[PDB]
């Protein structure tokens, strides 16, 4: 099997198309998947489908050029956990405001599978992108 | 020797506020560079504990009342001297009165048991609803 590293890695490093395909190739069945309160999709969903509707089409829908780029991945000792410290980007479309805002994902998978997500991001700068 | 880097950075928030303090300043490098996230209300990096102080610790004192940081996680990285702490902030706003809930991690890089860098990642939307009147 691919190192946890390399699977999280493949969840961001390639094109839009790739990473989408990757993620949904490693999330287990019963994945339970954190938003920041904060953040306008803010939620814990269950399983790919919720994560689908809630997160990523509203991302593709409602942002222009939404991204997330990973600065560290970190592996934590006596866990299979990764954490990822990255920026987020992206134009929100009803007001053409761009912003920047620093994220952490802390991932946690069984035998490859990614089990648990959650997202930590700077959600006020997200949220004044948002303001008209 | 120095103390193992978990115990130093556990040691920063499992006391009183008072012994959490201390532990902290007897911690900090000199070299320190400290980076509160841009969207909270102290956002900025701060080079040294006199500066830290200032713009962020005894704003965090003189603001709110009650301001606390909760650790649910302590992680550290393999072959890394790197401390990860994931938690929540609560507080009450004292100019308004509100109080809030907000998520965090603390990214935390040491040199021979000396703390080098900080970085918070903070849910910084709830603490600026907490300020608004
Ligand atoms: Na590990
Ligand atoms: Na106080």
């Amino acid at each position: 099997p691919k190192a946890n590293l390399e699977i999280i890695r493949s969840t961001y490093e390639g094109s839009a198309s790739s990473n989408a395909k990757h993620l949904a190739e490693a999330l287990s069945e019963k994945v339970e998947w954190t938003e920041a309160e904060g953040f306008p999709y803010g939620g814990t969903y269950i399983g790919v489908e919720a994560i689908m509707e809630n997160v990523f089409s509203r991302l593709g829908s409602e942002w222009n050029d939404y991204k997330a780029s990973v600065n560290m991945y970190h592996e934590v000792s006596g866990k299979d956990v990764i954490i990822a410290e990255g920026m987020y980007s992206g134009v929100y479309k009803d007001t053409g405001k761009s912003f920047e805002a620093e994220f952490v994902h802390v991932w946690q998978l069984e035998n490859g599978k990614i089990v648990k997500f959650k997202q930590y991001v700077d959600s006020h700068l997200v949220r004044e992108a948002m303001k008209s």
